[PDB]
């Protein structure tokens, strides 16, 4: 692996928590220093502008926590709802990054209501993995992914700008996943929970 | 020019002027750390460069979610393990923001850990909580004690084991007194419905 990545994203954890919570005007003054001092490592080591690298790396306040990735798992006649998008032509449940100021039911029916049309309640915690675990590629975020369970109780399938097609698909059929947001093995886990739902919820 | 090594010489140098000069614990233990990556990084990567990833950024955007606080919530014989705060004197499950390169159990192990000298492990998924400017999904997750031994701290100046009809004085941003009642019926009924607000 490329093990220069993670020190780095725990360098600007640091200076992001120091920027929040010092009051020593020296010590804040080094934990900026620290922060563009990583800022400048990505830039540099992923040939992408420093400004850019700002926004996407180092721009949040507060404590630095892994993001939130929420991803609704609908079943109908032993099949699962998936997404695909029109610009990629990959395949994925229905979700998306936690909106702040949402519940994580609130983000999978709002999610789900946008991308397919259906309306969905009685909400079932199923799974948090962790996006780094396994990965396939080294990422600049940490991503934990949250996999709750719903019912279709209303609406009607309907397609969009962003969401080319909305199918079901059965676990021997499984259309080209986008691996960024489900992974083969995930999507295998939510087929064992289908056959037994009072299984162990699986957590990283 | 190999520019890595003169940006982990620079981070080394401030790290050590920070941790001489900081009076604050918290700023002392950030300094601490930083010292301790810059020696990981320069312990590597002897002769060579580091690798070009010129993909790395390639499906980002910079998006901001909820913040993830984790709980970690430890019984025996049906008494919830509890930590007083140095912040307000109050009482806690033990717990924090999950850190950047944790997995949620590698966090509920380590703060269990820091806060009281045990070692946990057999963790279970109980609960995500948040009642809609600081926004945060709260994590409980269930786990045994599978060795160490009870340590109190600087930081962490009482540890207890505490019963469902004698609860200390609770931390209320930290855990609820629905939360906790929450936790005791996980414990008494092992079969209820996992909370997800
Ligand atoms: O919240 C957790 C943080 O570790 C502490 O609040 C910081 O060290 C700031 O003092």
């Amino acid at each position: 692996t490329i093990k220069w990545i993670d020190w780095v994203k725990q360098i600007q954890s640091i200076a992001q928590a120091g920027l929040t919570y010092s009051k020593d005007v020296y010590d804040i003054e080094r934990f900026q220093q620290l922060r563009d001092i990583s800022i400048s490592m990505m830039s540099h080591y992923t040939k992408t502008d420093w400004e850019v690298v700002e926004k996407l790396f180092a721009s949040e306040t507060g404590y630095q926590t892994p993001k939130v990735d929420i991803r609704a798992v609908v079943f109908q006649n032993e099949k699962l709802l998936f997404v695909k998008e029109k610009s990629d032509g990959k395949w994925a449940l229905p979700g998306g990054w936690a909106d702040v100021g949402y519940t994580p039911t609130e983000v999978a029916a709002k999610e789900v209501f946008e991308e397919t049309g259906y309306e969905v309640d009685h909400f079932k915690l199923l799974a948090i993995f962790d996006k780094e675990k396994h990965q396939p590629s080294p990422s600049a975020t940490h991503v934990y992914k949250i996999f709750i369970g719903c019912e279709i109780i209303g609406g009607e399938k309907k397609t969009s700008i962003e969401t080319e097609e909305v199918e079901f698909f059965g676990e021997n059929e499984l259309p080209n996943l986008s691996i960024a947001r489900n992974t083969e093995d995930q999507i295998k886990e939510m087929f064992a929970y289908m056959k037994d739902p009072q299984k162990e919820k699986l957590i990283d």
